[PDB]
């Protein structure tokens, strides 16, 4: 059943980011989704998507995730010709997951494939690979 | 610079599984390759695969990693009309992973994001998401 | 084999600026990379690039280096749009230095032009010649 | 104006070499040229050639040092007797050092660019890589 | 990782000839290299190539293996007294060594290949096939 | 002359494998044949060829061994026929080898050469490269 998750960040020390539950996943079309609500306005938010659907072409099921984090620019007072700005995202730092697991497939698979890839995200190669964007030489 | 990676499978106590590389990424068109060896064969091998490429169209680094977990199917020492046959894959479990992380981003919003990405994929959400392939009702 | 390297800035008391390696060099085609990482974002990163490559046409081997040093260019959010732009380089000052070593050459004639090129660059008419981009008339 | 230039070899004991000014910088168009004039014959004078040139429309100013070292071979080793063969230019080991500076630049930032080089090439890496024929890998 | 490896040369007694690693195997396309460094002319040091590739429609790794030991030559026998001649590179003796393992390949296999190849070059009648340059017929 | 040649198989305890000789070369374009015959049938036979030849052109002279290691594919009665299939090959494990010598070459130099040749392949590099099917990163 869906309720919030709760993320720590990088830092030092972790700080809990909680993505409130904003959507629940309705077939297959529609994912479910998770808002931070950290910043006052919508732009702010980190969100969190999430959806199973299974394809029949393939025999398969597909889990795909996303994590969106964005920053919001550095606003001034006095806008040009009007008003002073609402608050506007600069960019963002998406995460895309894809799972992709056979109709033949044993639980100990599944439990296989996400221990590696909860593993290695935690590894310092891909700590190498993603904070300091370098290749592995 | 590149040194075998170990990840933990899941069970109840992790194996350590490790992957020593067969290639180092080569400018941007050839990622970095990892292969576990646990099998007799090759096809036994786990693989992990990881390339950081700057798109220069959307001034950025983008990051992306690959696990392929495959099972052997079961054998019988006699085939039809000729020989036993080699091992063969039956199917395979692939999580792929993408960060994608602009030019004026900040070393704390890249270990923010894979912070997310590694503590999502510990969470149980995540658990329930691939081992369960249950949607968030 | 690769580790940062620590170059001294010019000022009243200089400051060591350290370029961690970023990438290596294992092929001919493509140079190693150092980064320095003072600033916070890719754009204010001080470079050093570095080959070694055989040329079997001249029966020789080539060494070139560079070294790119930009300067930021002050950012001051929008008169416009009101929102600071992304931060940008507005010059950057490159050093390259080539040299070449033939098939025949003695270890001391490399220590010899590594030692004119150095103490060279070191001598005050090299100063008077960049700091005061002035010529010898 | 222009004064002869001393640099110093490479051995256990630096031996001062002394470049006279044989030919000054004849304007933007020609670069000034300082000769050994150590050897006997003209083929073992040792060159350093400097230009300081402001392309106007890059409106930069480029600045161009470049230091030749021969080194001679007879076609017989010397017998001081009766007559000798002339000796050949075996090979040349040239350094080629080219700095830009855009004309908005500070005077600050071409000191730091020419610490930069100089502390470089005085640098172990540096040494690593010209002297032992290594790249950094 | 990448480590320089020493070999015994052809005397009375063996005289160990150690290989500095000077580049490593790029990934796929550029093979490692080591260098013997000995002589004082970047002509006489011997070289060591290895490269490892799985070519994929083959479905199978070849094993690339290459040593070049060059012997020098001078126009006329050196005196230690004036300026002498510069050494030419008179020849280069090399080995070149390729496996092909196909991928349904065993390790016990691949040793017992590897050690064919290792006992057949030690054998005697390999020293009188290349050593004493004789046939057998 | 010719007379069979006796190599060591890797394992716990090496075994001898003879190969005796099958073919001699007694010119130079067809080169010398060593057949082992363990296995029963002629597919199953291991073999070892071995050609000195030199050529003019070079000025030199060349030696290409090549060791072939067939593994027999096992090999059941047919399911279909009910008859089983005369012995048949499921793949084939070669060593090539190639020396070249030239005319002016030092019976020390050759010598040298396959000592290299012979102290790599059992070099523990050889073995990480070759049974492990790993290169040098
Ligand atoms: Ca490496």
């Amino acid at each position: 059943q869906i309720a919030n998750v709760v993320l720590a960040d990088g830092q030092a020390a972790p700080a809990d980011k909680t993505f409130e539950p904003q959507r629940g996943q309705n077939g297959v079309t529609d994912p479910a989704e998770w808002w931070e609500k950290s910043s006052p306005t919508l732009n702010g938010y980190r969100r969190l998507t999430a959806l199973v659907r299974r394809n029949a072409a393939s025999k398969s099921v597909k889990v795909k995730v996303a994590i969106y984090d964005p920053t919001l620019a550095v606003t001034a007072p006095s806008t040009a010709s009007g008003i002073q700005p609402s608050p506007t995202v600069a960019f963002t730092c998406p995460v895309f997951i894809e799972f992709t697991l056979p109709d033949a497939c044993t639980i100990q698979n599944r439990k296989d494939i996400l221990a590696y890839a909860k593993n290695f995200l935690a590894s310092a190669t891909a700590t190498d690979l993603v904070v300091n964007t370098a290749p592995q030489y």
